[PDB]
């Protein structure tokens, strides 16, 4: 059912970035809360990914599941294009992760399961995130994990959680969630990617000979789960089903 501008009350900016803005509105007749992202179609054409806004909310808008941000609908102004998403009341896992600094295992693995289950559900309706970052991981009302943007998501730019498959230009599977979950992992407990550096040029050597160093206070449980999924080889990383059987992730989930 089509909508308009004039069916919500806009308000406080929630996010900021170029591709356009994200503002908390609320539906005038029904008074519900929502998050209301608008895109401008004059940079949609200039970049020319019409297809992933198209594939946003194709996939976003049929995917359903607890740990995954909601695609009410959408409509378009003459002028810009505006997408009528769910609101996540406690917001990023990004700006939770800067206050925080790290995160402790109880937390983390936490996060993992519940990423693992809204994976393991994507992945069985053959959709990939590819794009998994934390600027991508909301927070409901009782704190839950939401992935939110699928900007970027397919069936089978930044590059910090990107695999060495993807990089180089390989075909990728559904196995590049895998990868991304362990270097979301890793970031939670150390509060940096694992191969984070100055330049694009350096940051993608580091993935590529999968170079990477553990601090002290990580425990043994975690460096080998975060090994397992830090794996080059596409084939030796682990299902998402023995992710969650992990003995790290099983003593350490809620
Ligand atoms: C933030 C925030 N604080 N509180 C109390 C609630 C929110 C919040 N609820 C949201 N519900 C849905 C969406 Cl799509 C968003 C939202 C908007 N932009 N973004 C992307 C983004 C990426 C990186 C940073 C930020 C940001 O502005 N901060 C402050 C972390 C944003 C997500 C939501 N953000």
């Amino acid at each position: 059912r089509q909508w308009a501008l004039e069916d919500f009350e806009i308000g406080r900016p929630l996010g900021k970035g170029k591709f356009g803005n994200v503002y908390l509105a609320r539906e005038k007749q029904s008074k519900f809360i929502l998050a209301l992202k608008v895109l401008f179609k004059a940079q949609l054409e200039k970049a020319g990914v019409e297809h992933q806004l198209r594939r946003e909310v194709e996939i976003q808008s049929h995917l359903r599941h607890p740990n995954i941000l909601r695609l009410y609908g959408y409509f378009h102004d003459a002028t810009r294009v505006y997408l009528i998403l769910e609101y996540a009341p406690l917001g990023t896992v990004y700006r939770e992760l800067q206050k925080l600094s790290k995160f402790d295992e109880q937390r983390t693995a936490t996060y993992i399961t519940e990423l693992a289950n809204a994976l393991s559900y994507c992945h069985s309706k053959r959709v990939i995130h590819r794009d998994i970052k934390p600027e991508n991981l909301l927070l409901g009302s009782a704190g839950e994990l939401k992935i939110a943007d699928f900007g970027w998501s397919v069936h089978a730019g930044t590059l910090d959680y990107l695999p060495p498959e993807m990089i180089e230009g390989r075909m990728h599977d559904e196995k590049v969630d895998l990868w991304s979950l362990g270097v979301l992992c890793y970031e939670f407990l150390v509060g940096k990617p694992p191969f984070e550096a100055n330049t694009y040029q350096e940051t993608y050597k580091r993935i590529s000979r999968v170079e990477f160093t553990f601090p002290d206070f990580v425990t043994e449980g975690a460096r080998d789960l975060i090994s397992r999924l830090l794996k080059h080889n596409p084939s030796q990383r682990p299902m998402l089903r023995e992710v969650l059987e992990h003995p790290w992730i099983t003593a350490n989930s809620s």
